[PDB]
């Protein structure tokens, strides 16, 4: 395989490494490295801890971006400081359980997998060692996404280009943290020690936390997402295990690929869309008003009470034609 | 803003205020009033009570119907007989969290919001005061829908008009009523007193009741929905917090907008469709047979056991070509 | 009704009785017989038992295949060895609650129903006696599917024929088996005796088991699904009560009708699709690589821990252009 090689420097979510949309490049071998990290992390503002397992230290793992026809060559590294075997499975790839059957590595090992990007869209990747370990590693944080763009960039299905000014990757994670008898969340010394209690809870199918970017409030405050009025923003949303229903409060999905695959035309003008568990989707919106927006799953219990809220802070001029407060709060006549 | 003004007299669901489909009118300011009512109501045939909070005294709130390009001017009134602050957020609107950030009113106050109807479809509206109050006010009943029609009326995506003979609005509500130790549903003296137990249950994500039009059996008996053979009926279905899967037992969705947005062509000939939590959808069906139909969510446990069943009573002539009992029940030979 | 009559010999899932895709036949009366069987069965590898109720002795019931415009004439038989009344409701049919209102039969009785196949797609059929019995009979196993093909066969929505080389029917069943105080699954002497405990659990909405073809591991080992590289396989997936998110691990959905209705064009290149509870869908894939694939619902807890995994064993030549292990596991440098 004698194609040019291009290295990518991955960046932590919700940011995305620099890439072209439409390109005049032909197929390349695009080289990525992912290093697995098992670590105890804090997941909420009360200080609840969690035995996480991650690609590159983040939940979600970083977004990888290539074009249709590229070959994706991933070096997966499992350092000796980890305790368990791991692998990687790409929903974008064809064969060998997505790559999982060719990438099982013990602590202290690495492996190199190449796959051809023959299908366009956004796709989940995740660890999948085998058996009951599969859901456990996924819900512990071992999932991310890849985006495979058409070489001509995105289009609206009617012959018009859609170009985004920026892209963000929102990875949603369902977490299962057991409680003790008095009702406090339990802490564990190792992923192995968390396993028995965690599996019992997992099989009851109700998460304790549903978070974006690994923690309650991760995409708020100094880390709110940003835009300006007039900017077209692409939001890639993934959920490797459980359904989600994204919604931009105060906005819309102007162009939405809820099943996430660019060979299908987008739907237009959505209020709320649906990300099937085990998939990624994408939505584009051109901001028309300044101020704060919330990006949520629109099970509002999960959004407000279990962690699944991000903010956008948008700069620009208020449009009174679109919306105006005609009369401020006042006493009823 | 010097456009003509038109007042609308809202009607209680499942009925919808009179409106045009295709229209020769240009944009207008369409004026609506919603008055919030907190009240204890009965939700099932066993006499279980519930601390409801409503727009205009109903669950769901009434359907508001306008055309693309209209300006919707809503007077929201929070009488002094209520106990909590409230607001309103329209998924159809652009900016200020859908209007929520401009409409927070204490008991004794009112506010007037105007928004331009730039996106067509059916959309949820709901209360959203802030923080954990958001899911609580929604699942207590503070949600409804708005329909924004194209000025040319509905079409099938192939150049043909779809015209409905009647429209019904089915609002589905997930309710969370706690139980006492012996397993009976609890009653509370105020919404505030219901809050702690209700929030604990809400975060476990399993409703005690799933109802149409506010109560088990609301859309049955004297209040069954009606049609005649030959009539094209539009059913608007909303769910502000939790997914639903509508199904017309004995019929179909001839033309369905499950994501609810009229800039997309409908799908045809569905058995069951899907309403994402936080959205409204719409389905049209031309009745071909008389008799009783059930309209359900097709999680049949929720339909039969938790409350989510409506009936249609349809008049007309039976069509033996479509279906016939060839041999009535008889002893096996 | 003076049309030719054709008998069909039904076969047990996941296989499908022989049929034509495109046909030069005109409408016929196609005759099917279903015999209800109530029986205690084993549902997992630990030996948990379950009070099943079935059409033709299987979960799911067999797939019935006809063409648009055919008349489907079903003889439903309820032998005297059963204990309860039963009926059948077809989502493909028009009127009388899908046929349910014309087919209620006591043990010892049979009935004959005919319906015209006016809508194309895959559709659920299920028992629906009345009231709380409806969900109970469905989740006890009394559901299957019918496929109504266009007379010209399937197409891609762009004028090209899709022809499948083989079709499999995967019926997914959510099961509710109660536990005793010490946490073991309970066994019951009759469906009637299982009813009270089972209904209590059902209303909590969380299944104990989620299985394909009636049992954990049913579609594995000697009973894995099979294909060869180059073969186009259609997978029909039904779920009569609860949502599912099918995914072919290591493959894709090349052409997918997730709502299951052939008057709509398929979507292309999906990773995971969505079967609404109360529906059937269909996906086609042309295998490109040999080896083992898993077909799952991509709630991985349900797939790995509650039973919802099937295998495909695929023969043929490995394609190193699509995927290759560049460097086998080795020590980190
Ligand atoms: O981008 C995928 C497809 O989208 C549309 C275009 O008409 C087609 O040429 C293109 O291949
Ligand atoms: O109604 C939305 C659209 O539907 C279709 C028509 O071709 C188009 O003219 C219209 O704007
Ligand atoms: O198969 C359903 C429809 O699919 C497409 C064809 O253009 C149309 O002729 C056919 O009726
Ligand atoms: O945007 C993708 C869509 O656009 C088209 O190429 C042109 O309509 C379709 O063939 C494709 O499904
Ligand atoms: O029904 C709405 C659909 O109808 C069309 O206008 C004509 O096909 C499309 O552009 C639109 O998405
Ligand atoms: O595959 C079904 C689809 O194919 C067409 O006949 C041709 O595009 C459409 O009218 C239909 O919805
Ligand atoms: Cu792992
Ligand atoms: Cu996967
Ligand atoms: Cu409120
Ligand atoms: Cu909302
Ligand atoms: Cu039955
Ligand atoms: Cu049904």
């Amino acid at each position: 395989l004698k194609l040019p090689r291009q290295k990518v420097e991955l960046v932590a979510p919700p940011f995305v490494h620099a890439h072209e949309q439409a390109t005049k490049q032909g197929p390349k071998i695009v080289e990525f490295k992912l290093t697995i990290e098992e670590k105890k992390v804090v997941i909420d503002e009360k200080g609840t801890t969690f035995q996480a397992m991650t690609f590159n230290g983040s939940m979600p793992g970083p977004l990888m971006v290539v074009h249709e026809g590229d070959y994706v060559e991933t070096t997966l590294v499992n350092p000796a400081t980890n305790t368990m075997p791991h692998n990687i499975d790409f929903h974008s790839a064809t064969g060998a359980l997505g790559g999982g059957a060719l990438t099982l590595i013990n602590p202290g090992e690495q492996v190199v997998l190449r796959w051809k990007a023959t299908k366009t869209g956004v796709f989940v990747y995740h660890c999948a060692p085998g058996g009951p370990m599969i859901p456990w590693h996924v819900v512990s944080g071992m999932n991310g996404a890849v985006m495979v763009l058409p070489r001509d960039g995105l289009n609206d299905g009617k012959g018009h280009a859609l170009k985004y000014d920026k892209v963000y990757y929102v990875g949603e994670q369902d977490m299962y943290v057991p409680r003790d008898e008095k009702g406090n969340f339990k802490s564990y010394d190792s992923p192995g020690e968390a396993f028995t209690d965690t599996e019992e809870m997992m099989k009851k199918l109700i998460p304790s936390h549903v978070v974006f970017n690994g923690k309650v409030g991760a995409l708020t405050g100094k880390n709110a997402l940003t835009a300006n009025v007039g900017e077209n923003v692409l939001i890639v949303h993934s959920q490797a295990n459980r359904d989600s229903r994204p919604h931009l409060i105060g906005g819309h999905g102007d162009y939405v690929w809820e099943t996430g695959k660019f060979g299908n035309a987008p739907e237009v003008g959505l209020e709320t869309w649906f990300i099937r568990g085990g998939s990624a989707g994408a939505a584009m919106y051109k901001f028309m008003q300044p101020g704060i927006y919330a990006y949520v799953t629109h099970n509002l219990i999960e959004a407000a009470d279990l962690g699944a809220t991000a903010h956008f802070k948008v700069e620009g001029k208020w449009n009174d034609d679109l919306m105006t407060q005609v009369k401020a709060p006042a006493e009823i006549p």
